[PDB]
């Protein structure tokens, strides 16, 4: 009812000092090798895109001796969100993405931050123009350990491998089926058909 709403302001209201209470702990961090992380950490909230700027600059000088490279992975993605967010998403960015992440995976057997992060880049990606570095990187991480993952990051690779061009499906197709079995061991039945379909479709038109 109309109280409810009266009660429903009440709680917002409150929540107000919350935000006060963080501007606060602002206060408090802005005068260490984790102190610099716990503070991007902090302002993804308060949206200093400056701030995490700096703060993946000196995450590199720190990381250079420390091996711990996930959380320097992790200062370069909050880099690429602060940037698409000011908009303006560095092609060289982008270079450093798989910087941050593909080249710890040589390193360290961290699959799921590995896992995370590749999506994440593969919708930022996706806001971009450029589809196909997504498909291609994800194409290696596809198969390990699962067929779940594995399938359907090859229906995604899919769509991909044609959102902005189409040529050369011999190889699409030839990729998908190979998804479409996996869903059949352990996908989805349903989604295992329309994949199924959709090859059935690219093979239908690719006779020679």
């Amino acid at each position: 009812d109309n109280l409810r709403h009266f009660v429903q302001d009440y709680a917002v209201r409150a929540l107000i000092p919350y935000i006060e209470h963080l501007v606060a702990i602002l206060a408090e961090g802005v005068t260490a090798e984790l102190q610099t992380r716990k503070l991007g950490d902090l302002y993804f909230m308060f949206g200093h895109y400056n701030l995490a700027f700096q703060s993946y600059h000196q995450a590199k000088r720190d990381f250079n001796a420390d091996s711990a490279w996930q959380y320097y992975a992790g200062a370069l993605e909050m880099a690429a969100l602060s940037a698409f967010m000011l908009g303006t998403a560095q092609r060289k960015t982008y270079d450093y993405m798989e910087d941050a992440i593909v080249c710890y995976l040589t390193v360290c057997k961290l699959q799921q931050f590995a896992t995370r992060a590749t999506l994440l880049s593969m919708e930022c990606l996706k806001t971009a123009r450029l589809y196909s570095e997504v498909a291609k990187q994800l194409i290696r991480m596809t198969n390990e350990e699962s067929d779940l993952r594995s399938a359907l990051l090859l229906e995604q690779a899919a769509y991909c491998f044609l959102v902005t061009q189409p040529p050369m499906h011999r190889k699409y197709a030839f990729h998908i089926v190979l998804a479409g079995n996996r869903y059949s061991r352990a996908g989805q039945r349903k989604h295992a058909y329309r994949c199924y379909r959709q090859a059935y479709q690219v093979f239908q038109k690719r006779e020679w």
